[PDB]
């Protein structure tokens, strides 16, 4: 019986003249640039993302990204209507967390790993409060603002649940199989609890310092592996306490898996005694970051 409330997010349309590209970051192509609005004496570092069937997907993505506002989720600064539609967002200078953990494998300690798990769970809990199923959570879709501050991005697959709707039922469409809950593979059902499965895989990627899950197994074999009860193995650095959390994320009964709000509590506790839980060897004047550039709502 609960109804739906209005979404009064403001979609800001940026003029192409207001921002300068600088370099490519990966060709979907994403550029790094500088946005210099109105007559404001500020310069904001941005990332800039860019056949009729595809502009619909980029506008669904802009819709979601314009509707989120949390320190651990990436939000839209605005869109630019060129030949192709561009999404403009805060530059996350250290890039994606997957690459970051691979590049700094030898220097990442237990405090960082556990704090990232907390922050990812915070962002995901926020998305859950907004009734959004992300559907593509993975370390490649977490971005690094600084080593101490990460945010979830890439809302290309995300879906808004009705006020009294548990599930999104997908049609066909490519979905990254190695991060998907078993029920999503077999039945195309997605929920907040399927996102929790992906979260566990994401934690595993972190705790192996960026290993590929089920490395060298074809995606078409993953369903039958999971059905037999096999799961990703215990990373070497992980105590049983940390692995148990991961394993719980990969239970067959979706409602048995932890909730994001529980994951925040559990990883917060572990971050206070990090070496109890992970055993790890060797443990421009007018530039404004977009977190200090506030746009009325
Ligand atoms: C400094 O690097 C980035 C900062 C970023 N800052 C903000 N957003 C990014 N991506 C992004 C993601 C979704 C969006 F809607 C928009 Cl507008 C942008 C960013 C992507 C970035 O790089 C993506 C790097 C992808 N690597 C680069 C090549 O190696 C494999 C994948
Ligand atoms: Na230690």
């Amino acid at each position: 019986a609960m109804g739906e409330a209005p979404n009064q997010a403001l979609l800001r349309i940026l003029k192409e003249t207001e921002f300068k590209k600088i370099k490519v970051l990966g060709s979907g192509t994403v550029y790094k640039g500088l946005w210099i609005p109105e007559g404001e004496k500020v310069k904001i570092p941005v990332a800039i993302k860019e056949s009729p069937k595809a502009n619909k997907e980029i506008l669904d993505e802009a819709y979601v990204m314009a509707s989120v506002d949390n320190p651990h989720v990436c939000r839209l600064l605005g869109i630019c209507l060129t030949s192709t539609v561009q999404l403009i967002t805060q530059l996350m200078p250290f890039g994606c967390l997957l690459d970051y953990v691979r590049e700094h494998k030898d220097n990442i300690g237990s405090q960082y790993l556990l704090n990232w798990c907390v922050q990812i769970a915070k962002g995901m809990n926020y998305l859950e409060d907004r009734r959004l199923v992300h559907r593509d959570l993975a370390a490649r879709n977490v971005l690094v603002k600084t080593p101490q501050h990460v945010k979830i991005t890439d809302f290309g697959l995300a879906k808004l649940l009705g006020a009294e709707e548990k599930e999104y039922h997908a049609e066909g469409g490519k979905v990254p199989i190695k991060w998907m809950a078993l029920e999503s593979i077999l039945h195309r059902i997605y929920t907040h609890q399927s996102d929790v499965w992906s979260y566990g895989v994401t934690v595993w990627e972190l705790m192996t310092f960026g290993s590929k899950p089920y490395d060298g197994i074809p995606a078409s074999e993953i369903s039958s592996i999971l059905e037999k009860g096999e799961r990703l193995p215990q990373p070497p650095i992980c105590t049983i306490d940390v692995y148990m959390i991961m394993v719980k994320c990969w239970m067959i009964d979706a409602d048995s898996r932890p909730k994001f709000r529980e994951l925040i509590i559990e990883f917060s506790k572990m971050a206070r005694d990090p070496q109890r839980y992970l055993v790890i060897q060797g443990d421009m004047d007018d530039v404004v970051d977009a977190d200090e550039y506030l746009i009325p709502q």
